């Protein structure tokens, strides 16, 4: 689809068999989701945003479906203010900016 | 143009007579620029993201040229690590997400 930006670009995602709402965030290198239980191993990492750095759990090679488009990649889980889909997954679904 | 997301979507902008590099950021409600001494009146504001909040100065009706596309709206200035073009201006240059 072509998504205009007068509203937040929010979409439904499916991860770990659960549906959630997430923000398509071209300003994020990485995908960061709010606290949740994910299966598999994870390593502690740190990521920085506009307000500083936070501790996150890094899950590698996680299956995640975005508007019916499948992606498999790194998902960070931690105290982000909102679920964000970053470029590591936006590229996998073929997302581009156009103007 | 069409901008892929393999790398950060940085573009050249013109504001207050200065050329800068800024992120085309669908996840940013508003436009946030690195510290700079703009003239005119402002009002204080706080914006939050990963890591918490930062204090910024809100200037209204600021002209920004984004890849030759003119836009005028609210611009926040503060200790951001990156220049961020948000949805308030992205809509004005006809920017959409597409996948
Ligand atoms: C609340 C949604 C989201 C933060 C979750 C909003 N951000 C825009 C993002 O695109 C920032 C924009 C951003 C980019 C780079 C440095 C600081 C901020 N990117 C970001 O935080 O990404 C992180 C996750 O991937 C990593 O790659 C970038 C940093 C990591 S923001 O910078 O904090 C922000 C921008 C405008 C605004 O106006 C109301 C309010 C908040």
């Amino acid at each position: 689809p072509q998504i205009t930006l007068w509203k937040r670009p929010l979409v439904t995602i499916k991860i770990g068999g659960q549906l959630k709402e997430a923000l398509l965030d071209t300003g994020a290198d990485d995908t960061v989701l709010e606290e949740m239980n994910l299966p598999g191993r994870w390593k502690p990492k740190m990521i920085g945003g506009i307000g500083g750095f936070i501790k996150v759990r890094q899950y590698d090679q996680i299956l995640i479906e975005i508007c019916g488009h499948k992606a498999i990649g790194t998902v960070l889980v931690g105290p982000t203010p909102v679920n964000i889909i970053g470029r590591n997954l936006l590229t996998q679904i073929g997302c581009t900016l156009n103007f």
